[PDB]
């Protein structure tokens, strides 16, 4: 099938997310819905469940709401089981009605319906061309006191109505008993409780195992992606473990929540995206529109500054999860703000770079304060709304015009308030201005372009006040003039001759695991793919077509590998890095040494004899490992995930910038468990 096809699992870049909070929805089945004090059928009281369903998710899929709106894809709340019980936090009665209080990863929430409505909404969803992603909350489980086991569920956890344990009496060590954590470090935030949720344990078999084992039954429900949350409080060699996991088996699109505040710029966030297996949730964009169109606490030049920086740091910036708000912030929309605040933000993140996700209501104008205040029900479904009507215009572009999905950013043009910028993709264009000055117009002149001479209408239709293009020789751009808070797209589309890779997922996994490539001008026949300098030809190449390929990958050294193809005529394309070949399947172990004393801004890190462990390079040595938490210094620890049932050789070193210090001694060694987890302790060698 094409790339843009709904089958494809492995590619989002072309799809439009529906972010629908379940409950808030819509209530297909009166008869699931949570009776006494735990349901509100008014929706008056937001901390209560409302009555919203998977049934009525279907419903709205089968009436055209979301198909005539251009959505391809809905996020929907975690499906497990939650607690059942009303929390009461100084009065107010508090439900698990957004889904994040798990209490068995291998059941469903009753509220929202049985196992049979959730395939129910696999195959309605799909049968009109839209794919499923669900949240995935493996971090914790429900709010627990250890000392009054008579609150709550006492973050209980099942493994199929089997009772696993809980916060109180936890002799098996399923959670961490850490006290609480001040967001202070990324490692306090990691090994401590994230409020007063059960802190799962993954260095526990029991539990790693455990949380394995749910996604394969959710993977072979049929979902088409997942949504990782709190992804910045697991560890992430766990989580990298995790990703082999899904990979390994039934690879989905797979992004995690990492939030990122106002201004706030990690490197850590960074190299998660780029080596963790999944992609993220792009926090760096949404504060950053909303700054520029929300609050107007920077301008354009900042809007340009974040597209040109993210696209460097991130090494698959395409798979990049956009939005403008969610569950968690201010709904964008302020009752008493300009609605052309809101529709420009939709233009701009629709045309923009990454994955386009969308939360629910924000076409109807939904304004609300923090949480619960931004999760009220859908006030309608109308679609005479601009801002659906927006949605609805813009949306399709990124099927049909690959420049749109998987193209480069250029400005061009660009001042205060103004902001040009070309998206490009092969033979494909498309330009998009916008003016979020609403009281002064600009005049353009000078914007030159590629696209071809002629004239361009607005694909908005003079919606948000857009104009016509005229374009001569060179892509110059005749001088024009550009109205207050208006919004103009123009493109051009063509066939591109030449091999075009744009995307390309997994971008991890083993050997023998089917990958797909996405683009252009691949060609009807056959032809070659390269994972570095090794061609594959044949049979391994289980699909070729001229936007997509699948081919198994081949029994390679594991490493870092450039992907590259050539059609039947020889004919090579564009280079895709940062491929991923794992030495095999993978286990989550934790590496503990002792006595490495340090001086302030050195860090230990960790090296080894397989490319899970940087064969050995410094420049690619794990860390900087921790020590605080679970070890103090000169105690370091530290969870990695390594290829199971392998006998490795490792040792650790001191960095300070490039500069390396190296184990004294010989190679420590051991044998990676072929399942579950292990704990390597081990004293630093002089
Ligand atoms: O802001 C968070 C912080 O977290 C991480 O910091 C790393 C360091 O980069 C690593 O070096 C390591 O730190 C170790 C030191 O290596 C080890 O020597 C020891 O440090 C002692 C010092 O010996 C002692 O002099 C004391 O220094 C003073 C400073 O002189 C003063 O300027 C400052 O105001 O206060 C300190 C505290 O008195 O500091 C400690 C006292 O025990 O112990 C630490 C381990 O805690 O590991 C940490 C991670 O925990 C990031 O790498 C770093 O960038 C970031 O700044
Ligand atoms: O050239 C191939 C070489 O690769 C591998 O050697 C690695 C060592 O096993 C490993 O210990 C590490 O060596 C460092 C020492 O530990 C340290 O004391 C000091 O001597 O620096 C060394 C790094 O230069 O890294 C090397 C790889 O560079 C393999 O195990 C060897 O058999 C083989 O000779
Ligand atoms: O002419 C090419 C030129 O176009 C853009 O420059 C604009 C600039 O952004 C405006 O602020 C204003 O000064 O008009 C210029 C047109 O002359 C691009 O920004 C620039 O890179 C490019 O060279
Ligand atoms: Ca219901
Ligand atoms: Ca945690």
């Amino acid at each position: 099938a094409p790339d843009t096809s709904v089958s494809n699992k492995q590619n989002f870049s072309t799809d439009v997310i529906y972010q629908i909070f379940t409950d808030r929805f819509s209530d297909g089945n009166p008869a699931n819905n949570p009776t006494g004090a735990a349901f509100d059928g008014t929706c008056t009281n937001l901390r209560l469940y409302c009555g919203g369903d998977w049934q009525g998710i279907i419903n709205k899929i089968n009436d055209g709401y979301l198909t005539g709106m251009g959505v391809t894809a809905i996020w929907i709340s975690q499906p497990v089981e939650n607690i059942y019980s009303i929390i009461n936090d100084s009065g107010v009665n508090n439900t698990a009605y957004h889904g994040y209080w798990a209490r068995d990863f291998k059941k469903t929430n009753p509220a929202y319906g049985t196992i049979a409505d959730f395939q129910n909404l696999i195959a309605a969803a799909h049968a009109k061309n839209i794919k499923v992603i669900i949240d995935f909350a493996p971090n914790h489980t429900s709010p627990a006191s250890p000392d009054q086991p008579s609150f709550a569920e006492n973050g209980r956890l099942y493994d199929n109505g089997t009772l696993l344990g809980g916060y109180t009496n936890d002799t098996q060590n399923l959670f961490h008993h850490n006290g609480g954590t001040d967001f202070s470090t990324t490692e306090n935030g990691i090994y401590k409780n994230l409020y007063d949720l059960a802190d799962l344990n993954h260095n526990n078999s029991t539990v790693d195992v455990y949380l394995k084992d749910a996604i394969k039954m959710w993977l072979d429900l049929g979902i088409d992606g997942i949504r990782m949350d709190a992804v910045k409080h697991m560890p992430f060699g766990w989580q990298k473990s995790f990703m082999a996991a899904v990979n390994n088996y039934k690879p989905v699109f797979t992004f995690g929540e990492w939030f990122l505040g106002v201004n706030e710029v990690s490197p850590e966030n960074h190299k998660f995206a780029n080596e963790s297996g999944m992609s993220l949730l792009d926090f760096r964009f949404a504060q950053k529109v909303r700054q520029v169109f929300r609050d107007n606490t920077d301008n354009m030049y900042g809007l340009k500054a974040m597209l040109e920086g993210s696209a460097a740091d991130y090494a698959q910036v395409d798979d990049q999860v956009t939005f403008i708000d969610n569950h968690d912030m201010e709904r964008f929309h302020a009752s008493n703000a300009n609605r052309r605040k809101l529709e420009q933000a939709l233009a701009f993140t629709l045309t923009s770079r990454g994955v386009p996700a969308i939360y629910y209501g924000t076409e109807q104008y939904m304004s609300g304060g923090t949480d619960p205040d931004n999760r009220a029900r859908i006030p309608s479904f109308s679609t005479s709304t601009t801002a659906y009507q927006v949605i609805q215009k813009l949306a399709p572009l990124r099927k049909c015009n690959p420049a749109i999905a998987y193209g480069s950013t250029q400005e061009r043009w660009i001042n205060n308030d103004v902001l040009i910028y070309e998206r490009k993709f092969g033979s494909n264009v498309a330009v998009v201005a916008v003016n979020r000055n609403l009281n002064a117009p600009a005049s353009i002149s000078g914007l030159v372009t590629s696209l071809p001479q002629g004239s361009y209408n607005d694909v908005l239709g003079g919606l948000l006040n857009g104009n016509t293009l005229s374009v001569g020789s060179g892509g110059a751009a005749s001088n024009f003039t550009l109205a207050a808070g208006g919004t103009a797209v123009w493109q051009y589309t063509a066939a591109t001759a030449t091999p075009t890779i744009g995307h390309v997922g997994p971008m991890m996994a083993k050997p023998g695991v089917t990958i797909t490539i996405d683009g252009r001008g691949f060609g009807s026949s056959k032809g070659t793919v390269y994972f570095g300098t090794t061609a594959v030809s044949g049979a391994d190449i289980t699909s070729w077509e001229d936007t997509q390929i699948k081919v198994k990958i081949p029994a390679v050294a594991g490493g870092n590998y450039n992907i590259k193809v050539a059609n039947a005529a020889g004919t090579a394309s564009n280079v895709y890095d940062n491929f991923e070949v794992l030495s095999g399947d993978q286990v989550s172990v934790r590496f503990v040494v002792n006595n490495a004393t340090t001086a302030l801004g050195q860090n230990v890190y960790l090296t080894g004899s397989v490319s899970e462990l940087g064969n050995w390079d410094p420049a690619k040595a794990i860390g900087p490992m921790y020590n605080q938490v679970v070890y103090q210094y000169p105690n370091w620890y530290y969870d990695v995930s390594v290829p199971a049932g392998k006998t490795i050789e490792f040792k650790f070193l001191k960095k300070q910038g490039s500069t390396v210090t190296w184990e004294g001694g010989s190679n420590h060694t051991f044998t990676a468990p072929s399942s579950g987890t292990a704990t390597i302790n081990v004293n630093w060698q002089p």
